[PDB]
DNA sequence: ACGCGGCA
DNA sequence: GCCGCGTA
C-alpha cells in the first residue's frame, strides 16, 4: 500500500508532463522516484529521509519537502498549455512526441483536426480509427478468449505448441491493455514455418482486422472477438525458439520498469538481457529461475514484477 | 533491435 | 542504400 500517496498523486502530473514533451529521462527519473515513494515502508517526512531513498536526490527531496510543507507543487501551475493536447495526440497508435510536436506546431488542436488535414502512416490511421477502443482496457477474461483464439488457430497446424499470454496478463491484473502472445515449441523444431501460416488462418476469419508490424518472428495488430458489441483491441504473436522461451516469457511478461531494472542489474554484472537471451556468449536458461538465479536474485511471481 | 517510410 | 521515429 502506497503511504505516500500525498506527494505521487502530485509527481505523475510533472512526470506525464515531460512525457508527452518528449523529455523520456526526465520522465523516466520521476516515474522512478514514484515508484521508490510507491513502495516506501512508511510516509516520508523530513528531508534527511528524502534524499534517503534511492532515486531522489536535490532536485525531487524538495518537491517532496514542498509538497509537504505547502499542500501543493509550484511547477505545476508552470505546466505548458500544450500538454494536454500532446497527451492526446500521442494516445494515438504510432505517433510519437516527436510526430505530436509537428501536428502541433502545424496548428492541430483536436482528434477531428487529425482526421481532416493531418497525413498519417498507415499505423497512425489504424490508431486513430482505434483511438477509444486502444485506451480502453480488457477484462482478463476476454485477454483468456484472445489467448484461446490464438492458441486454437495454432494448435491446429502442430498440436505440441505452448502459447502463453504474457504482459499484465501474466501478472494477475484484472484489467489488461493489450495482448501478448508467445508461442514456442519443445521440440526446438517445430516452430518454424507456423507464422506466416497462423496469421493467414487468423486473418482469414476475420480475427485479425488491421495489421501494424509484421517482422519475422514478431507481429504487432489489432484483433476483435466475434460478434457483437466487441471492441478492437492490440494483440502481439511473438514465435520463438525453445532455448529463448525462459527470456521471451521475461520481457514479455514485464513489466516494463521491472524489465529496466533487470537490464540494469545484468549490467552491473558484465552481462546484458534481451527478450533473447542472458548473455555476456549466451548463458543458457531453461527457465526463467535460471536467469533470476544467474543474476543473483530470489525468484519473484509474475505478480511480484508488477513495478 | 527493427519495421516503417521519407528521401520534392 | 541511410536514418528518424515509434514501440517493444
Ligand atoms: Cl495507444
Ligand atoms: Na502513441
Amino acid at each position: 500500500t502506497n503511504h505516500n500517496l500525498h506527494i505521487t498523486e502530485k509527481l505523475e502530473v510533472l512526470a506525464k508532463a515531460y512525457s508527452v514533451q518528449g523529455d523520456k529521462w526526465r520522465a523516466l527519473g520521476y516515474a522512478k522516484a514514484i515508484n521508490a515513494l510507491k513502495s516506501f515502508h512508511k510516509p516520508v517526512t523530513s528531508y534527511q529521509e528524502a534524499c534517503s531513498i534511492p532515486g531522489i536526490g536535490k532536485r525531487m527531496a524538495e518537491k517532496i519537502i514542498e509538497i509537504l510543507e505547502s499542500g501543493h507543487l509550484r511547477k505545476l501551475d508552470h505546466i505548458s498549455e500544450s500538454v494536454p493536447v500532446l497527451e492526446l495526440f500521442s494516445n494515438i497508435w504510432g505517433a510519437g512526441t516527436k510526430t505530436a510536436q509537428m501536428w502541433y506546431q502545424q496548428g492541430f488542436r483536436s482528434l477531428e483536426d487529425i482526421r481532416s488535414q493531418a497525413s498519417l502512416t498507415t499505423q497512425q490511421a489504424i490508431g486513430l480509427k482505434h483511438y477509444s477502443d486502444f485506451l480502453e482496457r480488457m477484462p482478463r477474461e476476454e485477454a483468456t478468449e484472445i489467448e484461446q483464439t490464438v492458441q486454437k488457430a495454432a494448435q491446429a497446424f502442430n498440436s505440441g505448441l505452448l502459447c502463453v499470454a504474457c504482459g499484465s496478463y501474466r501478472r494477475g491484473k484484472a484489467t489488461c491493455g493489450d495482448v501478448d502472445v508467445l508461442i514456442t515449441h519443445p521440440d526446438g523444431r517445430s516452430h518454424r514455418g507456423i507464422f506466416s501460416r497462423l496469421l493467414d488462418s487468423l486473418r482469414q476469419e476475420g480475427f485479425l482486422t488491421d495489421d501494424l508490424v509484421k517482422g519475422e518472428t514478431k507481429y504487432l495488430g489489432v484483433c476483435r472477438l466475434p460478434g457483437p458489441g466487441r471492441r478492437h483491441r492490440r494483440l502481439d504473436i511473438i514465435v520463438v525458439p525453445y532455448s529463448e522461451f525462459a527470456c521471451a516469457l521475461l520481457y514479455f511478461t514485464g513489466s516494463a520498469h521491472f524489465n529496466r531494472s533487470m537490464r540494469a542489474l545484468a549490467k552491473t554484472k558484465g552481462m546484458s538481457l534481451s527478450e533473447h537471451a542472458l548473455s555476456t556468449r549466451v548463458l543458457p536458461t531453461p527457465t526463467e529461475k535460471d536467469v533470476f538465479r544467474l543474476l543473483g536474485l530470489p525468484y519473484r511471481e509474475p505478480a511480484e514484477r508488477d513495478w
